[PDB]
């Protein structure tokens, strides 16, 4: 069968792609991925991993993890009941985000029953050459051919996979994938990683933990959330150690082994030893471009393994394209997004567009969360002679009231000195993910510290702080910090 | 006893000033106030009516509020405990409070003894002529003279005060200063009023009210929340509606009679009657200028009440300024804050800055809350020729499972439709406070459509709407509504 655009992955960036091509450019559009519902075996499926076993599910796992604090915090404001009655139901958890998941499946299956000239393909798709595109049964390239697809354009969308570290016992290990299905919620469970699903794992397992449980993090660097404002990682360090999760810093597992009871045995290259139900790695994502058999075109792979693209998502063989997590540039939905319409109005539109990687809006749902926009200070200062630093750090009032004493909120905006035009603006605390989403708005349009602070606060907020800020906390000059 | 400035009001506004003219001016300010803590009999008090009766009380207790809705949500998300255990303890709330606001008092003494040319007197402060203000021990201009301040330059502060109606048994009714202190939670309550006080006030009510408890809201008109986008005024309605407060529009109290039990017989000019614990009324706040004696040096106000200012919050007296809520504009802190800061900035600065009322960010906390910033389209339809409307409207994911399924997100964009400049943002929902503030900074930098929809989102938020939206809903041509362009 023949088609102007082959996508294969029906995830974030190759809906995006596919759904634009065939509805604002006529295309017909072939889209393949290897599940039409999420879960086991594969994990992803149609809709991609953010529907599947990403965002979406994550963020209504944190916000059921956020109940154990509103419960505990409802009590400073008036609110009594009975403690010893309360319980943590994971299996109504999971049981929720699994029908909103699938909900999900099932609207992308409609979306293309109901779009002519746009058509889902199920299985395994892999390049036969530089116009054809073959779907097998599985992963296996001499599996059955359920289907050989013509392309005049082919977009690989495959995205990334959980990467495991080949130690002793990596088969007792679990990845995000794996924990998105636990029938039941860990007593002890090791997160390993620094980085955001390690974190937010790790917020989501604390509170849903059974009575005595106990959540442990462990990184091998000094400091959780490398890439992150160097405040705000301290801070949420302390406020996931103030809610009981043990954040073990320099410590990276060396092997696992079965108890006799069959909970896991975790050995530490320092030689400490943690016993958990689970441990869940969340060391790293890593494209997803084994099964593609790329080899039969000689697509441009990095030795990293993602597919190599210039700024408009064009791989070295004309006519094959590649957007999202499978590029390793910036692994985000909204960005795979970006990167699949940019791409579809560049070669179908020809109207010339890349995505732009700077000032991207991002977030941790930690409890509390972070939001994030642009560069953190220490990039700064490398880049700009004179950085300012304009920074706001406090307990709200709500939570001196609330117990949670330790919920320091963090507001720091990043700013080129010379000029006053701001580079960056990170948050920790209640709503700032929520809050930084139109900061992404004001560093497209140059916004300066001035900008911010003539703007009339809303009050009481905890945004107003961004608007309240006249004067320098401390400088970079030549990259050095001068209070 | 000369001073470079005396402020009338330690609240929002007079405080910016004052602390700014002394700390960046090296210049020396006296402070009047009545109080130096919160409740009664004055209510405010040294740090204004924001932090003694206003947002920050306020804020706390919907906050405290929000708790009903987070305990019964908790559920959708497999929360499991003895839900026939739970009680609302208003009295904790009240302590809490109290101790919070008595904190933020002692905070802003400290402020006062710790800043050289900073001092605060205590009083009634009123005009005696263009350079001195006395300080009085009551209101009564016959009281005794506390104090004699020269002033090279007087800023009227005093702020807005609730308005009560002149109805048969108005003495039975309560305003927001008695709403704070109130000994124990109302089971039956009216809020009369339609705007963001009485609504906040009915959320509170709402949450903390004992067993076969019942919160009213009167309006006298159609639709609450005149000024905001008319979508979030239904939406409100509905959403308040669903969590069980009783809304009466185009109804408005005649007369309140106790019963003999002490409740409050209300009689609305329908002829209807309800009985309630409480009846708070909210149907609007008067700038407070009696006080100052201003017919003494010939201060102008407005055919409203509030002290008459140009740009530069300058009154018809030379070395006499206004800010704030006596000027009977925005009656909003982060206002009288910014015009205080523009006018010490202008005047012992000699930097000259006005500020802007157009594209001000505010909120209700309503539950959920509303944020905004700038036009709603009516009143753009009437200055542009071509307005279009932005809208994406859903119940947000988290609120099918958590079983508040009536909890619509609302996120409006208003544009001159000619060159695609924002004019106006509407936001309901959890979080709308919060994610309007930046909106605020966008529209100052005259932000168009096609800024928010280039900015690549943050998700899952419900702000991530914000920078989803590429195709107008509809559009008014010429002050007239239609789905498409001619
Ligand atoms: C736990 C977790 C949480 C996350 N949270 C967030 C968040 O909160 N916000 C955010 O912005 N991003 C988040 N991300 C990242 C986000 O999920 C990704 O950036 C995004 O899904 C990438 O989109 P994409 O188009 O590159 O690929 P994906 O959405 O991953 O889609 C790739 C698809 O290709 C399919 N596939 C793979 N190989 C083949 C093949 N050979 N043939 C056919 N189909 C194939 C897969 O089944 C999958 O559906 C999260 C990721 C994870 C793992
Ligand atoms: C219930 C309620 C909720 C509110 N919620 C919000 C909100 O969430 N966000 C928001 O931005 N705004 C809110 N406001 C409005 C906000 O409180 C005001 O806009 C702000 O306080 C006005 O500041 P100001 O400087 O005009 O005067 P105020 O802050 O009102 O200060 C005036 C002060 O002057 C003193 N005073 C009066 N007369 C004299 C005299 N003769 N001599 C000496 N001292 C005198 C008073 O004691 C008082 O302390 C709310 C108001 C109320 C009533
Ligand atoms: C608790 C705390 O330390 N902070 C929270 C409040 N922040 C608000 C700053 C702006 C503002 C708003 C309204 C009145 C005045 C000023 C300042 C820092
Ligand atoms: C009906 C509903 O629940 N809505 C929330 C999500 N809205 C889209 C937000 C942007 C986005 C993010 C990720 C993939 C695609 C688009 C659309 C409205
Ligand atoms: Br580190
Ligand atoms: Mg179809
Ligand atoms: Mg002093």
């Amino acid at each position: 069968k023949a088609f102007d655009l082959v996508v294969i992955g029906a995830g974030s960036g190759g809906l995006e792609a596919g759904w634009n091509a065939a509805t604002l450019y006529g295309k017909r559009v072939a889209v393949v991925d290897v599940q039409t519902s999420h879960g086991p075996p594969f994990y992803a499926a149609l809709g991609g991993t953010c529907v599947n076993v990403g965002c979406v599910p994550k963020k209504l796992m944190v916000t059921g993890a956020q109940y154990m604090d509103h419960l505990r915090e409802s009590a400073g404001f008036g609110w009594e009941f009975d403690g010893s009655s309360v319980k943590a139901n994971w299996k109504k958890l999971i049981a929720a985000k699994n029908e909103a998941v699938l909900d999900i499946n099932k609207s992308y299956e409609g979306m293309f029953n109901d779009t002519e000239g746009l058509d889902f393909f199920l299985g395994w798709g892999s390049l036969e050459s530089k116009n054809v595109v073959v779907v097998r049964e599985t992963a296996d390239p001499k599996s059955a051919v359920k289907e050989r697809l013509q392309a005049d354009h082919i977009l690989l969308a495959t995205g990334s996979w959980p990467q495991m570290p080949a130690i002793p016992g990596i088969e007792h290990c679990i990845s995000s994938n794996e924990a998105f299905y636990l029938p039941e919620p860990p007593r002890r469970v090791l997160t390993v990683g620094g980085g955001f699903i390690s974190v937010e794992f790790a917020g989501i397992f604390n509170a849903y933990k059974p009575p005595g449980g106990k959540v442990t993090l462990c990184y091998r660097n000094n400091l959780i959330l490398r890439g992150f404002d160097e405040t705000i990682r301290e801070e949420v360090t302390k406020q996931l150690t103030a809610n009981g999760i043990e954040i073990m810093t320099n410590e990276n597992p060396a092997k696992v082994s079965l108890n006799t009871d069959g909970s896991k045995h975790v050995t530490f290259e320092s030689g400490k030893t943690l016993d958990v139900d689970v441990v869940m790695m969340a060391i790293g994502r890593i494209p997803r471009t084994n099964d593609l058999q790329l080899g039969n075109v000689g697509v441009k792979l990095t030795p990293k393994g993602g597919v190599q693209v210039d700024e408009f998502s064009r791989t070295n063989v004309p006519n094959i394209y590649a957007i999202g997590d499978i590029t390793d540039r910036l692994m985000l939905t909204p960005v795979a997004i970006n990167e699949g319409a940019a791409l579809v109005d560049t070669v179908f539109g020809n109207k010339p567009r890349k995505t732009d990687h700077t000032r991207v809006a991002s977030a941790v749902f930690s409890i509390p969360p972070i939001g994030t926009c642009g560069l953190i200070e220490e990039v700064a200062a490398k880049e700009f002679e004179k950085v300012a630093v304009y920074m706001s750090s406090f307990t709200p009032l709500m939570h001196n009231i609330s117990g949670s004493k330790y919920k320091k909120f963090v507001a720091k905006i990043v700013t080129n000195h010379s000029d006053g035009t701001v580079l960056g603006v990170h948050l920790l605390g209640d709503g700032a993910p929520e809050i930084i989403q139109a900061v992404g708005v004001c560093l497209r349009l140059n916004a300066k510290i001035s900008d911010f602070y003539n703007t009339i606060g809303v009050h009481p907020t905890s945004a107003e702080e961004l608007c309240s800020m006249r004067t320098p906390s401390y400088y970079y000059v030549k990259g050095e910090k001068m209070e």
